[PDB]
């Protein structure tokens, strides 16, 4: 029933990666043929879905593992440049229905900053979406995290442009996959491993002072915050009453609740649970929660029929459904933006 | 105000491990001297705490990382035998205030089964408490999980004796610690890494059919279930509507909600949050939630003043506070058990 | 999807009162012709609905205002006897699908007690359902409440027979209607007046010590408890921290939370809200909540699609759906009672 | 711990009414001597309490039953004028700590409108606080409600001046008291009668179209909204799916959720329950909830220790604590208003 909703964890893939798309679909889809069509389509099926389910505007991003799977830095950068130019062309068909996040190679802080800057300045992209750590090293088994001082130039570029960064999950690989996941492979993806990666990375940013050096940085997590709201009391307790007396305060000057009020956002992607939503409204606040789908790994129908029919007060339905994203992404006037 | 409460995530250490105790305390205590006294004391300070805060009965267990830190299997087994004999002597001082969980070396399924059987039959121990995977391999960098068929003889010993198994966390080590945690070390322990380990292990048991082969097995998680209640909707969705159509149903015959109704328990250790407690009552049911403290890493005062004063209906305060544990551990008559 | 559900706030009317039935339907139904057929039907339409929606057992009761609308005590008693004889015959047709509550004239405690006894001992009725106060006095402008010593013989009969009493609401009338409701008549019934009546009567029983003199008496409230769980904190505060120091303790020996743990039940009748149900789970506890519908004022479809599809842990779905009622009413097998 | 809090359900009484003040205290206080001093004190004890507990600003209002108890309209109007003149002088002593609501005789819409206007325009009062219906008729047994067209000139004055109206409760009297409450007198006041009165009056305004004819009018309810959020689902169901098809739509153009999003506010006065506050956050939304105390019937300590220590996200603590009220009342700087 609500119109003009905003979704922003919505993936596409390049048509030339059909084999990679189908392998990934064998993990995370029960209808490979529809998945292939839907994840490559931009302007037809995706708009029909949005028109049926009251989604006015979507910010598109590249599927996982995406560029973060590419440990050759020259190929990785070329892939990201290609994706960004491709999606910028595709969204011109429906500029009042589609924005895009920058796709980035994250091997090098300045290289990523430049390409994000290009995407925002040349194309009006809305921010960056990155699938956790960048694969690096001779066989891809090394991981590049962004929660350190080398990445200050990148985070400062995010705050200068005043665009958010969405920390999306990706599958475990190499040594980590072999050691922890191969003997329980059905837990890979949404059931467990996705949250473990994103929460590690974002809390790393918390405790390594990224939001102290970059107080205006906005960071977005999908799936209602990858377990983090559940432990808000536990993390805050073990920060303020424990680790902050043992040295953590050297690199982390605010409480975990402060960072959720000032820096961190969560979305409803892949977590269509009113009971959890209500719990998240208490632990993080309706102001910091955004509607999102996780299409085409989730369907518009599951996400939107859930949200439209959830028992929820009118104030927060509007805020979560569009008005929070409207203020954060400086969005004026898209289809049904004030309906 | 409530008397006769039961706590069961309550740690002790052997007096001869003072150096190891103090290093661990440097990570997780702000008062090393009191921690050393409290974690070694059984029958004086611990009883004074319990008497002040209405805790009638406690099931004691060995501190983490405990025997799971020992990758030499002969030393590991000897350490566990020693701990079990030691704690059995100590609790005879106050049999109406103290029980114990078996401490186990988990290098070998039958060896562990035998020692659990010895602990239960000879000493009346209440079950087993194990700190996640057993360290193994030449330098301790290998991990032994119990979610496979080799461990059927062990789980069958748990159901034959009809005693629960408590899956407690331990710190990351070796390769995992270096790769994921060293650059964000303040997240080790309660803030994050503990839950990531236990939830992986228990959901592994779920998806590898442990509770299908052993339908009566009772498994206990601390800290309100190590994030798992937060994702009950998400896990159930990605099981029943996704992975269960791609092959997961071969080794996992019930829903994740079924397993929480029939097999899995959570406790309130280290998570003194009424808001999270209420959310857990919805996602798992008051019947499956047990009071616990996590002493001496948490204080009786934080845990018991929280629980005693939490806004909660009388039915569930009794059940969570003692009556659930009373039925599960076949407990008759301890101090204030019906007060 | 849940089978064997038990509903117990389900009304019927005698065929000969079609005129009263249509007048009541002009207030509370948007489909009067269907309402007339549904409220008089017992063994055909009602069964089909229950077969479609997983409802194995129903305890039937007489529509409001029912006998409580009759202020001639001789006429009232005769209608009560007439109704009980009628419904006892009707439920013989499908005894594994239906039980009944006694319908009573509440003009005289001993008279009400004897007719409840007859219903239980002659017909096997499961308790009583009464529509709030009994209209009395020359023009029906007086109200008979049952929260006083004259009614001890009646409450002692409920506890001797060990069967609950369901405090159902009825419309305001007479002076009360004219002074408070006539100028805001759309508030009459479910929107507000109903809960005001029942909550006053039941909290009267609390504060006049009915449950003190009859500690085994079980009292049931519909509609998730007629506002009372919302004010559980506030009522308990203004009792224990205020009125109990000024005189209330003289006739009220326990806390409001005790009485909800020991004497009071609530049902989901006409209140198909998971958010409010979760809150009631916190404030009264899943053990004290019973599924129910409020047919034909509510549909089977609304009530059952809500409950069957509500996000809820498996333990409490089974308890609220049937097992709480199976125990309170000592029910034998019925259709799908263990499905 | 939160500084600069705003409370706005805070009562005072005129020194010359000590006899009425002590009689009311024999109903609602366990310490009459302190209550007498506290309810008459403005600038000493009240300030000390507020300094100890982080309350920067208070909007004062006249105790119940106040002017609404006076059925001589000439006497009523003169007491109203007397009270407003008195409190305006008292609050000059500490204008950065205190504001006031207008006290009104509600016998005549135009008379009430003019005295509200005088209070706002001469004294800078922030709105009106009225204790439910105005006692009227020869012996005060009639009630004047304000949910009708005769009161349009008054509601238009509230919207012209752009200041809210706080619907406070008062005791039942006369025929209503005798018929419903005299036999269960411990329910009078906070336990039940108060909410029944306010919720009836405010929902009357809804269903008689006051907010339709005055869409900018703001109405405030104490005590987390006098049961109404509990029945939000039930009221909305029986409006939109029932009464709105039978005639209600004629005088009621929007849903109950709309009116809570657009017109209605609730406060935490006398309802210091985090569990119930979370539920109200789901059903009405944190943007529509204001901190308040209900002093001196409640203590600063109860209200403020609850709110300052309640587990709550930082965004909503700031909004409920002060920022919601700072905006609704267009407040200038006050003590710690940005602390
Ligand atoms: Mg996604
Ligand atoms: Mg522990
Ligand atoms: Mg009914
Ligand atoms: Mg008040």
């Amino acid at each position: 029933h609500m119109l003009g909703k905003i979704a922003l964890e919505e993936a596409f893939a390049l048509p030339r990666f059909e084999e990679k798309t189908r392998w990934y679909a064998s993990l995370f889809s029960t209808d490979a043929e529809t998945h292939v069509k839907e994840i490559t389509d931009i302007n037809k099926i995706r708009i029909e879905h949005a028109d049926k389910h009251g989604v006015g505007y979507q910010i598109l991003s590249y599927t996982a593992p995406g560029v973060q799977d590419i440990w050759d830095p020259v190929e990785a950068q070329a892939l990201a440049v290609e994706i960004n130019d491709y999606i910028a062309e595709q969204v011109r068909v429906n500029p009042d229905r589609f924005g895009a996040f920058a796709t980035l190679s994250m091997h090098n802080p300045k290289e990523a900053a430049d390409e994000l800057r290009r995407c925002v300045e040349k194309y009006g992209f809305k921010g960056a979406l990155v699938n956790d750590t960048q694969r690096a090293g001779p066989d891809g088994d090394d991981m590049i995290f962004y929660d350190n001082a080398d990445w200050d130039i990148f985070w400062q570029t995010c705050t200068e442009l005043d665009v958010p960064f969405y920390m999306h999950p990706r599958n475990p690989t190499g040594t980590i996959y072999e050691k922890l996941w191969a003997d329980r492979k059905w837990l890979v993806g949404p059931p467990l491993s996705f949250a473990h990666g994103v929460s590690l990375h974002v809390l790393g940013m918390v405790t390594n002072g990224v939001f102290d050096r970059h107080p205006k940085l906005q960071i977005i997590m999908g799936h209602l915050g990858e377990h983090v709201p559940f432990d808000m009391w536990r993390i805050n307790h073990w920060f303020e009453d424990r680790k902050k007396l043992l040295g953590l305060a050297e690199t982390c000057k605010k409480t975990i609740r402060d960072y959720f009020a000032e820096n961190i956002w969560i979305t409803t992607s892949g977590h269509f649970s009113t009971t959890t939503l209500n719990f998240c409204m208490a632990e993080v606040g309706s102001d910091r929660i955004l509607f999102s789908i996780d299409y085409p790994f989730e369907t518009f129908s599951d996400a939107c029929e859930w949200f439209d029919n959830a028992e929820l007060n009118g104030t927060d339905r509007l805020k979560i459904g569009r008005e929070n994203a409207k203020k954060l992404f400086k969005l004026d006037s898209y289809k049904d933006s004030s309906a």
